[PDB]
């Protein structure tokens, strides 16, 4: 069966959206593919929730190989919250965390949920985002 799963994800970019900025990733998949995509922290929040719906593991009650989702590692809390700051924290955290997902569990790592998560986002499929948007770009690796 042809894999449709990223082997790795790297934090690709920042796009400025409302008091949540949206954060880009680049993931390249076992089929050899490479992708760079934009994501929201709010989008992640759905994404974590969404895996967690597929993974009852989160609390470790069900299994003993069960911390493989050690919930999420997070930097010092809030610091006057700062919604940007939480995206900012989340960017660093999320990349450790996503890297955990591609190592800390196989069972998470391919689940159909994985395929949705790394699948296209319309906002990634929009060449420009609203005028107030600032997009932070990595220097391209490919042509």
């Amino acid at each position: 069966a042809g894999p449709r799963y990223p082997v790795s994800v790297q934090g690709a970019a920042l796009v400025q959206i409302k008091r949540l900025q949206t954060f880009a990733f680049s993931v390249r998949w076992s089929d050899g593919s490479d992708t760079f995509v934009r994501r929201s922290w709010d989008e992640f929040r759905q994404l974590k929730k969404t895996l967690k719906e597929t993974f009852p593991v989160e609390a470790g009650l069900l299994r003993r190989s069960d911390r493989v989702l050690p919930k999420l590692l997070d930097a010092p809390l809030l610091g006057r919250v700062g919604r940007t700051s939480r995206g900012l924290a989340r960017l660093q955290l999320l990349e450790t965390y996503s890297r955990r997902l591609l190592a800390t569990a196989e069972r998470v790592a391919r689940s159909p949920t994985i395929t949705g998560f790394f699948a296209p986002q319309p906002l990634d499929l929009e060449p420009a985002l609203p005028p107030g948007s600032r997009v932070i770009l990595p220097t391209p690796e490919e042509q």
